């Protein structure tokens, strides 16, 4: 009989003694070591003293699981460990002071989101996401990528959209202070002002240029008449998205952008970031240029407080 530690958060640990003749599942339920399902595995003597992730079976473990992950979904732990088994084996090179991911298992959209998160100000609500966020910015991003897949209900290898992934992530972040007051002017219906908050205040689908959003875009009116322009914006950033089109990216006018080339869904993502010059991060590959023209679908801008003059 070996002694062992079980946990759900790797924070609050539990002393447990396990019989060497019964499998972990027969004593704890679904049990994992570093993402590897050991439910049907008998204890090895090398497993003495190690910490095992277990599915919550009592109320103390259920509460701890929520406090760290902010979910009661019983499938979360298993989807997390299943992804972790792959992401632990990816390569996370430092590219231009940023942690990227070497290409594997169609992870190009994950790497793009990982690079973007290192360049915008964001606080995650679940401690599990926040703690892994910090570890990722220091170069150890395996646990962070697995959580993104789990929180986004995505599996390793599945085809992912960066804008959808960012949106999912924003919903698990503290964006309560974010505000976007908008205005629509129709010839017949009149004028109308809408105030969006949270995730809807920081994302727009339609145009890539923040300037174009400030000037105003064409939207159909409720009576079929209109123009919609940004009045006030109170957020640490904004994300502008449009379907992949050729776009000129000028140094200093944006933070970072998503380049998408190829067919819908089965394509490939590249990350454009604006430093002292334009940089292109394609997994572990890095290229720099003074100007950039190419197929962009997301652009990220910096912000704090903006009030229009119209
Ligand atoms: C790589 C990938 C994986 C998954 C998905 N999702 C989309 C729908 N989602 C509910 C599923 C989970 C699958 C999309 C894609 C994907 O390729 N995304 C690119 C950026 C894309 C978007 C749009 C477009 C037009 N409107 N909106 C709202 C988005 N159009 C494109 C046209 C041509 C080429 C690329 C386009
Ligand atoms: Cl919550
Ligand atoms: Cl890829
Ligand atoms: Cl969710
Ligand atoms: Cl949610
Ligand atoms: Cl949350
Ligand atoms: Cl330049
Ligand atoms: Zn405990
Ligand atoms: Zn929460
Ligand atoms: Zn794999
Ligand atoms: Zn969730
Ligand atoms: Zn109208
Ligand atoms: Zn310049
Ligand atoms: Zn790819």
């Amino acid at each position: 009989t070996i002694k062992v530690f079980t946990t759900v958060d790797n924070i609050n640990l539990h002393t447990q003694v396990v019989d060497m003749s019964m499998t972990y599942g027969q004593q704890f339920g679904p049990t994992y070591l570093d993402g590897a399902d050991v439910t049907k595995i008998k204890p090895h003597n090398s497993h003495e003293g190690k910490t095992f992730y277990v599915l919550p079976n009592d109320d103390t473990l259920r509460v701890e699981a929520f406090e760290y992950y902010h979910t009661t979904d019983p499938s979360f732990l298993g989807r997390y460990m299943s992804a972790l088994n792959h992401t632990k084996k990816w390569k996370y090179p430092q590219v231009n002071g940023l942690t990227s991911i070497k290409w594997a298992d169609n992870n190009c959209y994950l790497a793009t989101a990982l690079l973007t998160l290192q360049q915008i100000e964001l606080k995650f609500n679940p401690p599990a996401l926040q703690d892994a966020y910090y570890r990722a910015r220091a170069g150890e991003a395996a646990n962070f990528c697995a959580l993104i897949l789990a929180y986004c209900n995505k599996t390793v290898g599945e085809l992912g959209d960066v804008r959808e992934t960012m949106s999912y992530l924003f919903q698990h972040a503290n964006l309560d202070s974010c505000k976007r007051v908008l205005n629509v002017v129709c010839k017949t219906c009149g004028q109308q002002q809408t105030t969006l908050k949270g995730v809807e205040a920081v994302m727009y689908m339609g145009t890539l240029s923040y300037e174009q959003f400030k000037k105003g875009v064409q939207i159909p009116c409720t009576c079929g008449k209109a123009t919609k322009y940004l009045v006030q914006q109170e957020s640490p950033f904004v994300m502008m998205s449009a379907p992949p089109a050729q776009y000129e990216l000028k140094h200093g006018t944006f933070t970072c952008a998503s380049e998408y080339t190829g067919n819908y869904q089965c394509g490939h993502y590249k990350h454009i970031t604006s430093k002292e010059t334009l940089y292109c991060i394609d997994g572990a590959l890095l290229t720099k240029s003074s100007e950039y023209k190419g197929p962009i679908t997301d652009v990220f801008y910096k912000e704090n407080s903006y009030t229009t003059t119209i």
